[PDB]
């Protein structure tokens, strides 16, 4: 049979099925059919997938669904130490066990699986982007060499597949390989009640914990993390007991626990970050006109084409404007009115010093995990500063331009969506950098012009009185001002400081000596 | 409970509940309903902050609360030495006297 929800297997329903017809099938049937079409059985698997996402329990499980030995374990790294040859004579001894039991035996002995971590490590060995091609030339001619071993099997885990040698994954050797991705809500679901089992086995759970709510609540989770909100909740719940209640059997879970430890304890790698946000929106956002309208409405429309539409995948859009007009404010709100599972934003204040090679690692890592979710939303912020662009000659790094721009239209893989969405202050530059032919909208974010909306932004915000505020309009409707939003709240800052009698004659000169312009 | 004044310590009050609470709470309470729990054990914390805030102070505090034995040392700069392959003995070394005594007549 194939119970794999038994054994503590989750989400994994079809890679198990398929692994086990084409690899682990010549060995089930009878030995004398076989023996009469003389077939070699496989000798090799390859996994890739996002990090503890169930790898190396389906390995351990799959040795004991079959009749073998002791797994033996092997680090990637550490076989690439000081020392080699005789760490190649230590593999031979690893594998020695099974070759003299197999020449001893030679259709009659057993299997002896070894397992490989961080494979990568091992061989590679690339010479783009030493001691390492002895191993790797080792490790081929030993696993299919003029030497013949049958009674061998080799499980290799890893992250970057394409870091593996395309000398590897050719007939005989590792042949079947295997994509191990996050669960979906019935992955979700299955998970939890394998791990809460024993909990109902001795009524120590209550009633109002409902697995199935906990299987919406939860979006992009792994395996490990629903381990450790368990572990979470029945720790707050028993601590609730180690209190002001008694001390050193009215013990129970309740939903009050779980909730706190998923809002306070557990914080996701392929989440919302929603702590990321109280930095960028701080003073929020008020309508002082139609621009904010038009602009969110224009927002909204963008979320919902890239959400509902199967014959573009891509969309992306440039939000441009003067200095000191509240761009990045209005991008995270965006970002965030949408309920996309997956949300980063990639800025330049995280790599003050950096080299220009790490911000090129550091922005395809950020875009390759972007990749893993089934729906997106990344956020490029104040791509001058990251181009370090000076206007004195001028000046700029050009492998980060090539990057962005090869980025900015790749696809996402299979049958996933993405949605990016960039800031920018001098649209002329990125006009003659070939920039902007690869944004596919732009959207304008004006400045305050009118009297009337001067007022009706201070009414809104909310620090003058009724006399004050006539005292202002009196001066201010007999011409036309030009400031951005934010130097307004800084001016208003500001003036707030002086005396009452003041206050208005102060704000009045500012405004006059700092509003010359256009 | 526990009043953190008279082990020493004072000041580092409110960081102290959040520690204790989350990962120290599963080596007290009666053993006999924590079989059934069948949770599992906290092994790893990490503290960070400016230097002489009292940092080691609370590790040599937290070994004596826990009737635990005598804490080891390490230091980070020195483990790496020249010597690849001895760095790996001397980490096995670390841990030998722990992994035989959860060898035999443990649990
Ligand atoms: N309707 C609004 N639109 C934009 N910002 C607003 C609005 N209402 C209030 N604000 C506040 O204005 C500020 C806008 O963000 P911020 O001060 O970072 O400007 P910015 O455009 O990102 O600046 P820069 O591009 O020069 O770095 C934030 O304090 C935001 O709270
Ligand atoms: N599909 C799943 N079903 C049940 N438990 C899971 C599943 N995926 C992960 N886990 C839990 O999370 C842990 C993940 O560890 P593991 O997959 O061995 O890490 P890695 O894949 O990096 O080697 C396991 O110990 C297991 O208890
Ligand atoms: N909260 C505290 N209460 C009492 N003494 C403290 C406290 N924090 C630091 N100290 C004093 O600092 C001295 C050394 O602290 P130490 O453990 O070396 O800190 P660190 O290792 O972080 O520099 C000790 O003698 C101790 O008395
Ligand atoms: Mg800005």
């Amino acid at each position: 049979d194939w119970n794999f929800e038994k054994m503590g297997i989750g989400g994994l329903d079809k890679e198990f099925s398929d692994i086990f017809r084409r690899a682990f099938a010549s060995r089930v049937f009878p030995p004398e059919i076989v023996e009469q079409m003389g077939c070699k059985h496989v000798k090799g698997i390859l996994l890739y997938g996002p990090p503890g996402c169930g790898k190396t329990l389906l390995a351990r499980q799959i040795g004991k669904m079959l009749n073998a030995r002791e797994p033996k374990v092997v680090n990637g790294p550490e076989i690439l130490n000081k020392y080699v040859g005789e760490s190649e004579a230590n593999i031979r001894k690893l594998f020695a066990d099974a070759e003299e039991e197999q020449r001893r035996l030679g259709a009659n002995s057993g299997l002896h699986i070894i397992i490989f971590d961080e494979i990568d490590a091992i061989c590679k060995q690339r010479g783009s982007m030493g001691v390492h091609d002895t191993v790797v030339n080792q490790l081929l001619s030993k696993i299919d060499g003029v030497e013949q071993l049958n009674n061998i099997l080799v499980i290799g885990m890893t992250n970057r597949p394409d870091l593996i040698d395309e000398a590897l994954l050719r007939p005989g050797r590792l042949e079947v390989k295997m994509e191990i991705g996050l669960p979906d809500e019935k992955g979700r679901l299955q998970i939890l009640h394998i791990h809460t089992a024993r909990m109902r086995g001795h009524q120590l759970l209550s009633a109002d914990v409902d697995i199935k709510e906990l299987a919406v609540e939860t979006k992009n989770f792994s395996g490990a993390e629903l381990e450790g909100l368990v572990r979470a909740a029945q720790s707050t719940a028993m601590n609730r007991h180690i209190k002001a209640s008694t001390k050193v059997e009215s013990l129970q879970v309740t939903r009050g626990d779980f909730l706190a430890s998923l809002e306070n304890d557990i914080k996701p790698a392929f989440g919302t970050n929603q702590e990321d946000y109280a930095s960028y929106i701080m003073n929020g956002i008020i309508k002082w006109g139609d621009p904010v309208t038009r602009v969110l409405d224009d927002g909204e429309l963008l979320v919902q084409q890239t959400k509902n539409s199967d014959r573009t995948p891509l969309v992306s859009v440039l939000l441009e404007g003067p200095p000191h007009s509240g761009k990045t404010a209005l991008a995270a709100k965006i970002a965030e009115e949408s309920n996309f599972p997956f949300i980063k934003i990639c800025s330049p204040d995280k790599m003050i010093g950096f080299s220009e090679t790490a911000k090129c690692q550091a922005m395809k890592k950020i875009f390759d995990d972007a990749y893993k979710s089934q729906l997106s939303c990344v956020v490029v912020d104040d791509i001058e500063r990251l181009l370090d662009y000076v206007p004195i000659g001028p000046r700029f790094s050009n492998l980060v331009l090539q990057a962005l721009l090869v980025l900015l239209k790749k696809a996402p893989p299979q049958g996933r969506k993405l949605l990016i969405i960039g800031t920018t202050s001098r649209k002329d530059v990125l006009q003659e950098m070939e920039m902007l032919n690869a944004f596919s909208t732009t959207i304008h974010v004006p400045n305050i012009a009118t009297g009337e909306q001067l007022l009706e932004a201070l009414e809104l915000l909310g620090n003058f009185k009724d006399k004050e505020r006539t005292t202002i309009a009196q001066q201010v409707k007999g011409k036309k001002v030009w400031i951005g939003i934010k130097k307004l709240l800084m001016l208003i800052e500001m003036s707030l400081q002086m005396d009452p009698e003041y206050r208005v004659r102060k704000f009045l000169a500012l405004l006059r000596e700092e509003g010359a312009s256009p």
